[PDB]
């Protein structure tokens, strides 16, 4: 199944995200979670692996795998690049041997030292804190997005992590509206006020950790992963499902976007097999007893600065 | 003692706010406090008390207490209207009967439907949702109040609970820059990343809920008051001043202005009598530990809204 974006434009409810994929390993994994059925893919230019995506979507295409109007391809505008969105996007195309984007996404409400354009870095002074830009308005970025969107070279534009007051802001100055939110959501952040915010005015949310970010975000950050809670062993048990298939299944219910990252074929074919079941409204009412509003992302340790302070 | 701001007026670093003040209480707390020697009072449209407390002021200059000169009077825009900036502050400065504002602070990066000059209000949906504004961006509401300095209306003016990301997006798009950022700070919400990026570019902190709301925020908003802290306790018996006069005098030396309430005259001349003494460096260090980024004070259930989601 697919949400129907404002733009017109149908984006597939499961995607691949590829944020810290094996750069030796992204090919043959894309290529398998095209061949088992993925068809939307999360990117940017910050994870450094647009060329080694555009690599597998190329063999895709050259062996009749999938035709690219079949794919629906996202990445996203590094902090850095925020005074230089028409270089930025068309660098993102080229990587990824494309003519268009299927969505386009400012990848932070946060413009930081352009590093140049290919080569996207957080740039931290000399205390250790990033070198934030206070030139660039973030309306200044997004009118920029929006000739993208007249130049054909993307189809649909949007945000990621701006909270109600950012999205308001972005809803009052653009003349095309954003298209997608994309929040870190899952059901120990699930965000209810923000999503329906942005419900409300027609922007589609796509949910980043969708997960809860699991064993890698535990490591990174610190966080508690929501995958052995007894509520979802519960439902695991009466569905006959995977933990992280409840978790998948009811981020779709709730009308959002999911995707989620695995470097594993086994679990690229597990994430997608949501479809076969459903959740019950009672199933629902359990899972969203797991709300503790914690935050599993975040960028305070690489940037020096709690932008969430 | 007083912080200049980057406008280049001086602002008296310990105020008296006005908020939830009983109108039949404010007149006579206020020439209380100008007696004592407060002379800068932080004051809102959306608190309703202008009115009284212009009463007090004109009572205070007339029986020659003080002169407007010396005082500095703070107010602030509404979210209702933020579309009507310079007939807003033309109404607070005739309820306030003043020819000039000191400073005056958009109060929310939140615009929501207008409800009348001089009648603000938080206009709810028939689902009890706030009826959020998506017209005015917040920079078109900054360029109307660059205005008001041009007109002579306001001195200095400012934002109030801008965080990291919409502070640096008024960086960008400012022309005259804000010189104030008032917004939660206290022992238990000490928001160092947030208070640096602001003295970073020159922008003055103001510490609204600087005690942490005590008693009356526990009922209000289920906070946990720090003045029961045993740290404070410690302090107070090492410096035999109250938890109060060490938790404001904590935000003094963080080079932050304070601007504590109190309906009680005594704790007034208390909360005022903080430059007789000063907080060692392993004083402030033990302060430091208290620090649980805990926010005391959110609109959440008025608006409908958790936008802190
Ligand atoms: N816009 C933003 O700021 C932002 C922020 C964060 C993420 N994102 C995007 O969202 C995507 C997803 O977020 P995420 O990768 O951070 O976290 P996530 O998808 O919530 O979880 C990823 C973790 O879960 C594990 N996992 C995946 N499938 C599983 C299954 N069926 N059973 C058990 N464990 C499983 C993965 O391990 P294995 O790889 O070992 O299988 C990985 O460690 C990212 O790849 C990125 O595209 C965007
Ligand atoms: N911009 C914004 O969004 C915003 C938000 C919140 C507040 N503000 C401004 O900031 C001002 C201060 O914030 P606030 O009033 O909410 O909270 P606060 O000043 O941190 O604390 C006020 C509470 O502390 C008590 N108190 C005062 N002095 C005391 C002492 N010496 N010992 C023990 N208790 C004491 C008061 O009780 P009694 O009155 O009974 O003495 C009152 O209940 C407000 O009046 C308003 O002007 C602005
Ligand atoms: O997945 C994401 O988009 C976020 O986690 C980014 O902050 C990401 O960590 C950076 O682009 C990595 O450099
Ligand atoms: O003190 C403040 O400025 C805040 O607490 C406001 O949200 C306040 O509660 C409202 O303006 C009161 O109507």
């Amino acid at each position: 199944m697919a949400i129907t974006l404002n733009s017109g434009f149908k984006m597939p409810v499961l995607g691949l995200g590829v944020w810290r994929m094996d750069r030796n390993e992204i090919k043959n994994l894309l290529l398998s979670a095209i061949n088992l059925g993925y068809r939307h893919f999360d990117c940017a230019a910050d994870y450094k692996n647009e060329l080694e995506v555009g690599e597998a979507f190329k063999e895709a295409f050259d062996t009749d795998l999938v035709k690219r109007e079949d794919l629906f391809i996202t990445t996203k505008l590094w902090n850095s690049d925020h005074g230089h969105v028409i270089e930025a996007c068309k660098n993102s195309l080229k990587k990824l041997q494309l003519e268009y984007l299927d969505l386009y996404l400012i990848h932070f409400p946060m413009a930081s030292k352009h590093s140049g354009i290919g080569t996207t870095r957080s740039i931290l002074d000399d205390e250790g804190v990033l070198e934030v830009d206070t030139t660039i308005s973030l309306e200044a970025t997004w009118h920029e997005m929006e000739k993208l969107v007249e130049m054909g070279l993307v189809r649909s534009i949007g945000i990621s992590n701006y909270d109600v007051y950012l999205t308001r802001d972005i809803l009052s100055y653009s003349k095309i509206k954003p298209a997608v939110n994309q929040i870190e959501t899952h059901p120990y952040f699930q965000r209810d006020s923000l999503i329906k915010f942005c419900h409300k005015y027609g922007i589609a949310i796509t949910a980043h950790t969708p997960l809860g970010g699991a064993l890698a975000n535990t490591e990174r950050f610190g966080s508690v992963s929501c995958l052995d809670d007894p509520v979802l062993k519960k439902l695991s048990d009466k569905h006959n499902k995977s933990p992280a298939q409840i978790v998948l299944r009811w981020g779709v219910q709730r009308n959002t976007i999911v995707i989620p990252k695995s470097s594993k074929t086994k679990r690229l074919e597990e994430n997608l097999n949501i479809f076969d079941f459903e959740l019950s409204k009672e199933d629902m009412e359990l899972i969203k007893t797991m709300e503790r509003n914690q935050r599993s992302n975040t960028p305070a340790k690489a940037w020096g600065i709690d932008v969430y302070a």
